[PDB]
């Protein structure tokens, strides 16, 4: 009866846009409801066969922006990575897509605030939608990399 199971940390960010962690196939059934033309994936590994054959099976396109995994006090998102997946990001054309890594904390993290910033949000308010996926695992370089990010070249768009 309750047979649709979202992805680890699954949410609506804004029309046409979400946000998780990495599906498995338990997940497949509910995200076909969601009638997705993309995915924006930033882990550096290869996707697995399952999933390469749910997007060929559904017609999804996969974009790859691969950022290393880092723990603190070490941690380093690549600026270039997160801008080039937010350029995917803001063309409706591919939307509804579906962003994910791992956990839909950090790398997802990151890339759903700075469309916030985009979105003219105050840093509170990025913030608090931050923590409140990311919980005991927030971490302050993901914060401070939002907070200094330049949104400067995605203004016109």
């Amino acid at each position: 009866e309750l047979h649709l199971i979202p992805p680890l940390n699954f949410s609506m960010v804004d029309n046409g846009i979400f946000r998780s962690g990495f599906p498995d196939s338990a997940n497949f059934s509910f995200l076909q409801t969601l009638g997705l033309r993309s995915i924006i994936y930033l882990c550096p590994e290869p996707y697995p066969e399952s999933n390469l054959q749910f997007l060929k099976s559904n017609g999804i396109r996969l974009f790859q922006f691969g950022i290393e995994g880092n723990k603190e006090p070490f941690v380093n998102i690549p600026d270039h990575k997160i801008r080039m997946a937010l350029k995917v990001l803001l063309d409706e054309k591919n939307h509804p897509v579906l962003i994910h890594c791992k956990r839909g904390k950090h790398r997802t993290g990151c890339l759903v605030g700075c469309l916030r910033k985009l979105q003219k949000w105050c840093l509170t308010s990025i913030f608090d939608e931050y923590q409140r996926f990311a919980a005991a695992k927030a971490r302050v370089s993901d914060q401070r990399f939002m907070e200094i990010f330049d949104v400067s070249s995605f203004s016109h768009i």
